[PDB]
């Protein structure tokens, strides 16, 4: 949701300055401050080697909740930090991998030096940046409020959108780095005071060798999977909005949806009378749900592309306009729901991205490259969702779901001129949606502004860098970008 | 007849003499023996640093892959070894505490010594022998069988038959140690090849501050975690056995049973006196099941004591003394089930040793003294119900369920003259039983006697005689 | 005396039974009582982690501070429990496996838990003792003080005087665990109270390959090794006794020691059965040091044996027998000196329990399995020569001493009909004694009262066993011995 | 020379390339290539888990050999190799921050993975750089010589000559980590084959607060480690070379020289804007040396400063103007000397760069400051003095001399009008050098040849920076380099 940030020995000055333009509060630590923005949620608790801080959320509460009460009994009543600490101290950093949310642990030690273990997905970025004074945060931009436009060094356009494929420690500011999600990190000190960051993987690369599962051990698997996140979110819930395309993934997702909230909102969005309204509507109608649709304008198309790079701070062409069609449902769905289920990443596990009849010597391997991907892009950010007021979750995208397919034999994500088939066929095992939608334009619209060609992503990539440069700087504000400045950072 | 044991630089030879008195095969070890009996479990792996062992089994394997499979899609078509070995190399060695069974996990590393895990609630005893050479074992006796009747040397009985609670490692075998359930060890060898075990907990006491959790909350979890263990036996049982003691304890588990097993069979046994065959035949009449009840005589219960003192190396006469019920229970079920569940522990849990009515200073501190008490003892061990082709299974002995309790708001085990409160109220909820069911140092010296006698052995199983045992003192 | 122990969450009252009987200080700790024999030495120091102490003292400061030195400059200055506590901050518990001492080396952790080192030699030999409560202590006897004559259980003397070589950890004390030397203990305790002891090893076994190193570096090691003990005394001794029988060994000591001390004391020992005051006169002549020889009879002898089983809690036959002339010589030199020097322990590292003319298949492994035998024995404890008012040195056992003997090439110390030969070559470097020293019956007097053969140690274990026993349930006194009780002993 | 870098899954393309402007040759690791210039050292043996690699050599083989030769007797035959093998598995990766040398040890693990321990004081700077190739070297200009000209991306001048304090992880190459000095560091490949680097401080924070150790002490320390270095060499070392300005610092190495070493060679130079032959001369005469003079053209300075640019990849301005003195004396002694002894760093630890008797609130933070300085300039690499056949060394520059120093009261480094007091005392103790040496213009004609003031050290940086640049891309080489090129980088 709401970012933050922790700055070492930091001064009220450099809080106040924050504040200015990111509503929020401070709170002092041993060394430093910790700021947090007016929507952020954080916890805390008292450890032996000092304050244990749980900042954002936890999404699978109930299995790690289940995981601990296995020694210990107060579990059941822990709060998010309390929580995570048992699992440190008893099962060691490691442990915390197996946590999903947009969170970030971290233990505030007496000597200042502090212990910080990154969410392993990327759902909330962490950057250690040196400015005039170190800062760690999932928010590059309240660094640059607090100490000016000149704060972050940007690499050159031409080194950056050069790659698509990046290490997930990858970031474009040459004064920062980019912790690696799924680690633990130590932030120390030397003898001169200069800081110094120790990490090491809390994870070790999964066998790549063919998964061999029987089909009804693997239904009850992905039956499993994709409603824990939902079970973990009725209870707490009784409204929920979902992007509905029509697609099998974002029909599916409604299919289950239907079964745990009450009150189901769909959006769908098209352009250029260039949509699926058609079929969004049949799921709607098969389900009852309260639908709704809207045709973007080129104008808006572009504007759902800004708003993901200020939001979530992407920099990366594809996902900025991958993410376009999430922010224009945000907007659409502002003050009508406080929680929203996608269908988001159930292509890149199950073999969405792939080509029907089409041959790989590894679809796994291609898959899991872009599964890797998403860690460094931003996409998985919740910061633009949490500033429309809604939490926004990504039911196929959980441990366990990604783990499972991550080798899992192809003929089940390619076979017989058909992608996606094990999930098609659990989708119809619901008796829920209709064969027809089972099955068993913004690419075009951002290349046209830009004037290039739609496949061109480096170009695209090197528009989006841009903007991010701007806003990261403060030089563009999201509230005010007139179509003026937007052709300046096109030519 | 599922025990196992480890002979340090030893060869297949040594295992000869074992094979004289127990049938079982023998297989080699980078630096050692192991021998597995006939009707033993195991599976195995290879790590990274070297061969990985399972001996036993896990009762919560379901528990166990979605842990694993949370990074590892391989967990799912794993063995009980590999199984371990992910959750070993990916959380460490703290991480098999988790695992619920009669297991002892161990890894032979080419660089001689082993790295040995033990089973954290006393399913399975781990004793390390120092004899004419070392052995790791879950029985001392296949120790005497390999090296003869003076292998183990046992204390004077006055001192062991003195105190009534022990540590978790309490052995009367003085030239022997008793590893520590729920600890890693690391059996090495010092420059002159002495052994030399290093061992660490993989626990640390928990809490006892009160658990006020709610009502709702609270009934939720137990009857999830009563019921997960008889999910996880489903899948590979038709028929089950239950001891039916006309309790609640006995009775809620035939209750949830029924709602996963296809075929229930219930045995009552007991004496002319202290009996409850008719609220036993009740409960069988409700959830219809294939109900048999049997008195047994004063040699038939001095028969149960005598046997899991043997089968289960119980030298305490209050375990001894409560285990006869169940070993009669065992020979009256065999051939018939393969599978039994009881409601032994439940006691301990919920309060039921507490006295309704009494006021206590702190009721939770006398229920977990019971609870670690279990450790040691050796009731809970599976030797027993193995050699009668029974797999024996304790529903309420779980991980989460003893956790649960273990600082469980103590009204909800004792109050307004009442016990079990808690229980009782989940137990009637599902509406399956009757209201009336639902209610809504002499001993010791004997029990050391026929310990050292089996042990040692003098006196055998199947040999054993009415005067032999008098002959006791 | 300079013994010590420990009640694992215990309380002061628990050391008042103990100061009945032995005369020390007690030491509240967090998480029990400590207490320390009125001789005895002990610093302490505030750790990051917890309360530190040393208890016993260290011989290698000076390598030691050496160490510490090369990374932090106030080694020079600390006491010997910050010394240690520095070395184990940087290099881990395996840097004290590098201190030689009679000491203890442990950590009151605040969180009710003890981090304890043992000496890695059998200088301070330490056990955990299980009686109503937990005990660590260097010395047996103080927990049977401390709780009564049946708080030891000892085990049947056949099963203890049958065996000659035993492990390092091996105790006859069934209720009761022998720390092995040279590791890393934690003291905790599980969820009902129990204590349980988590031993580590900081040691791993050394290269058995023969050892080919040349002539001059093997005597510049040598002269330095032999010579650091020394010089570590020489600044707070003028005086120095040393227990002289005229052989190589005690000649050598002898020769190096008064170089170091400005006055020499020698003593020589003997029965009426036999004796060298011939070859002894000559060195203290050569030397003109202060001599003094002593013919025992078959009862002082005795005297020495039950004194070693006292003091030292020696229950070994053979090693009590050795120590005999130990104890009558601190016996003579008490008052006289407050150090002693002896040659203890050479014959085990260059070859002297050799004899020339003698084929061996593994010359080297005969000798360390000597060398390991005494970590158990007690021959190496303090407290004997500490009650006598003296601070007992054995150069020849240091750590680079015997590692350098370890496998050193076999002929250094048996070749052409000779051994120690190495040895001998570095005594005749030093132009000190005459050739005729250089290159060339207590056992029997034992014998003798025992009424069996010289060479059964098996009989005379079972009385030393016997009187070990008897001592340490306060049965027996050291003060008083009659007749009558030293007769049921025999038989 | 004696550089080195490391390759993972490195092609017989990449070292020919490397080959074709530096000799040397390479070795095939388990997954990737070793490549080491033609006079570069090595030594390697087998761990129980993979290859161990030492680069480099060590310049305290005693100590280290004393250490290991506590529990091992194989140390003493030991190669470079095995000794800190021995060291790092009794007492982990820390123990190998006490090792001193121009080194890097390396493990090569079967799957690829290198475990890297870097020299604790800059004497072997190695960089991680991420090329087409991830590359793991001592000498950025051999990565260019495998990729290219364009293999190492550059920060903007401005950016990099805005400071002259930086951390000691530093480095101006963008596509580049500098690794910590004195750190493992674990290069892994995470699941999708992307470089992680796993680094850890093998050290911690030296106490500050003062020592004021006894004068007496303090001498006797100070004397045995200012000969130590020098007992290490004069055994392989009959002659020696000195760069002798006539100041205390190299006039104390020179006399202590004169009493190891058989025969000693010193250079003086001087600028014609002014000199030392005047007190050089008389030390020289003083202790008998072959002395050697020379006047250093305005051509002959200015190439005594790129020539450190080119052969110790030194960016900083100062440090390069430092070094010109350095480089020149090489050339003098090429073939003449195999060994070098400098008093270079004594004014870091005594006070010399102190002003005399002005005041300082804290004087050695600030000494601290400089000690650290010099950790990533390049100031100790040893390449510049390997290519001239010379084995540099600083005697002063030992780990144990600096913590001594470290906190060391001020009043022994600055009092009543003088500075390096203590020194000053032990030098004229040794009873060697004159009284007017004892006491009981580079910098200008580099300014000159730029155009700029003295003062103005930003322009010297400038032009510095430009140099390294030009060197490390493979524009310049130092074989046929020219003034003239020099100065259209000037302008």
């Amino acid at each position: 949701s709401n970012s933050f940030c922790v700055v070492y020995k930091g001064s009220d000055t450099d809080i106040n300055n924050i504040q200015r333009d990111f509503d929020g509060k401070g709170e002092a630590l041993s060394n430093g401050y910790l700021f947090i923005e007016q929507n952020g949620h954080y916890q805390k608790c008292e450890m032996e080697r000092g304050t244990a801080y749980l900042i954002g959320s936890l999404y699978n509460r109930t299995f790690l909740i289940g995981l601990a009460g296995v020694w210990e009994g107060e579990a059941y009543l822990a709060n998010d930090a309390e929580l995570l600490a048992l699992l440190f101290t008893r099962l060691g950093a490691n442990a915390l991998a197996l946590a999903e949310g947009d969170f970030c642990f971290f233990i505030d030690e007496p000597n200042g030096e502090l212990t910080v273990i990154t969410e392993s997905r990327g759902f909330s970025p962490v950057h250690v940046v040196q400015g005039k004074k170190a800062w760690m945060t999932n928010s590059l931009k309240l660094v640059t409020a607090a100490e000016g436009e000149g704060a972050l060094w940007f690499e050159e356009e031409a080194l950056v959108c050069q790659s698509l494929m990046r290490a997930d420690t990858y970031t474009p500011v040459k004064n920062a780095q980019r912790l690696k999600p799924g680690a633990v990190h130590v932030l120390t000190h030397d003898s001169e005071g200069y800081s110094f960051v120790e990490s090491r993987t809390l994870t070790t690369p999964a066998s790549n060798q063919l998964l061999a599962l029987p089909r009804e051990p693997l239904l009850a698997l992905i039956d499993r999977y994709l409603n824990a996140p939902l079970e973990d979110l009725a209870p707490r819930f009784d409204t929920v909005g979902i992007p509905l395309s029509g697609g099998l993934d974002s029909s599916l997702v409604t299919a289950l949806a239907s079964r745990h909230f009450k009150k189901l909102n769909t959006y769908s969005i098209g352009t250029e009378l260039s949509n699926e309204f058609e079929f969004s509507q049949q799921v709607a109608d098969a389900l009852g749900t309260h639908h709704q649709m809207k045709i973007l304008s080129e104008t808006e198309v572009i504007n759902g592309i800004i708003e993901s790079i200020y939001y979530n701070e992407i920099f990366d062409g594809l996902s900025a306009e991958i993410q376009s069609g999430l922010f224009n449902v945000y907007r659409q769905a502002q003050g009508q729901v406080s929680c929203m289920l996608t269908g988001y990443g159930s292509d890149l596990l199950f073999g969405g991205i792939l080509k029907p009849g089409a041959q790989y010597d590894n679809p796994n391997q291609l898959l899991a490259e872009q599964v890797y991907r998403t860690r460094w892009t931003g996409e998985f950010a919740t910061h633009g969702a949490s500033c429309y007021g809604i939490d926004i979750r990504h039911p196929f995208w959980s441990h366990s779901l990604i783990s499972l397919c991550h080798a899992l034999h192809p003929d089940y994500k390619i076979f017989d001129n058909e992608v996606k088939n094990i999930l098609r066929e659990y989708a119809d095992s619901l008796q829920l949606l209709p064969k027809d939608i089972v099955w068993r334009s913004v690419n075009q619209a951002f290349a046209n502004v830009l004037g290039s060609t739609v496949d061109n992503y480096q170009t695209k990539s090197r528009f989006t860098y841009r903007v991010y440069q701007a806003f990261l700087r403060g030089r563009l504000s999201i509230t005010d970008v007139t179509p003026s400045q937007l052709k300046d950072l096109i030519k």
